[PDB]
């Protein structure tokens, strides 16, 4: 009895950020998250503008942006609102208490002021979520927990993955889903986002297991593919984004029937 | 057959950063790392100058510094050289490949340009160390692996902790020790740094287990205490630092005999 993204957007227990995301995924026929792994604001904003219509989400690492300013993030929000996608800062918070709250709210980056979504590692225990949620809940934000990783020798397996799912379940006021390789929660209110995605069979030198959109959306039951190199390193990034969008969207339709 | 810090500094397999640290610990009679958990550059530099003589290390979170500039970090290096302490950026890297290398080398913070030490979570597998070491080794830096955490519900236990020790052992050209609650490696070339330290029995709301300097240095065999609130929230931060330094140093002497 799998529901469409549009029906999941209306579930009683849905988080508002998850509902906004699921609605624009259904409207735009996209379950693609672009990993915007670039060092200069001009390239980030040119990709966000050109690929905005093709994506449900843009995943940032603002700590690699050589020319970060808050005005760059204002311009990115303008594009996110115009093209209808969420901004996900892949900060991988992994600390607790006042320090994690300040890392999310403060410093130079003021992540909570512009990121719809952030993510967290669960290794510290639920203190990571409790610290972030003190900031994030009043700012109406959401969080993704890293339940599994694509990297060679990942320790996010077995009881660790089950601990991530329990932590999400128990903090559903703020946690809206997972970074994972597959469906890890049976609750349809949670989103599953999967990195390590490319159309070809292949790998990289620093250690990652790659899978196709058809495998991770169609067979493994994830919702959204996160794609970096497969798009960013292509000559025509718009056509590459469209190839990934069509792959992920059809894999989704086929699992719905 | 436990060796003094000064003798460990001369071990054949010692990393140069570990050797520098162990030598200044012995010279200054300090195994205290100050957690400089402040939001303004003026307070960070005033603490580093006043407490510099009492500490072997200053642990930073530059991503909480509201007025970060690279010129602030130049001024901090001047103090670190004058007073003889290392700078440890507690960034908790927890990603792989080109992204982790850029997070360490690049963006606004240019962490590798000023941090003697950084730390990493081991959950992604050895890719985190391989990515950092591509930057860190040419810059003659070191890394600490997070083998255990002080936080309530930490998953850094059992086989996870053993995986951290194996990863350190196998990357000894860059990894110089651990964040841990106790000695986790029997190899004296590794440093053990322990957070969650206060003189009184007690706890905090966001979830941490605290232990005394005598317990973690004397009984649990760690090398260095990391202290934040116990010093930073005191009226007289210099006297507080001296109380922690004397506690940790005597616990060390007593375990040596």
């Amino acid at each position: 009895m799998e529901l469409s993204f549009g029906a999941r957007a209306e579930l009683p227990r849905i988080h508002p950020v998850a509902s906004k995301l699921l609605r624009l995924m259904q409207k735009k026929e996209t379950n693609l998250c672009l990993s915007a792994d670039v060092s200069l604001a001009r390239e980030l904003l040119q990709l966000a503008d050109a690929l905005g219509p093709s994506i449900c989400m843009l995943k940032t690492h603002v700590d690699i942006l050589n020319d970060f300013t808050l005005d760059v993030m204002k311009e990115l929000i303008t594009l996110a609102k115009c093209h209808e996608f969420l901004i996900f800062e892949d900060r991988k918070f992994a600390d607790i208490g006042n320090t994690v709250k300040k890392q999310y709210e403060g410093g130079i980056f003021k992540i909570a002021s512009w990121a719809d979504l952030v993510n967290a590692h669960v290794v510290p225990g639920s203190g990571v979520v409790k610290g972030l949620q003190e900031v994030g809940l009043p700012l109406h934000r959401g969080c993704l927990l890293i339940a599994e990783m694509s990297s060679t020798g990942s320790l996010a397996t077995g009881d660790y993955t089950r601990a991530a799912v329990r932590m999400a379940e128990e903090h559903s006021e703020f946690v809206v889903g997972f970074i994972s390789g597959s469906r890890v929660s049976m609750k349809p209110e949670f989103l599953h986002l999967t990195p390590g995605v490319q159309l070809e069979a292949g790998g990289d030198n620093l250690g990652q297991q790659y899978n196709s959109p058809q495998e991770v959306i169609g067979k493994r039951g994830s919702d959204i593919i996160i794609v970096g190199r497969g798009i960013i390193s292509a000559a025509d990034r718009l056509e590459a984004a469209e190839m990934y969008r069509k792959a992920a969207w059809e894999a989704y339709l086929s699992r719905l029937g």
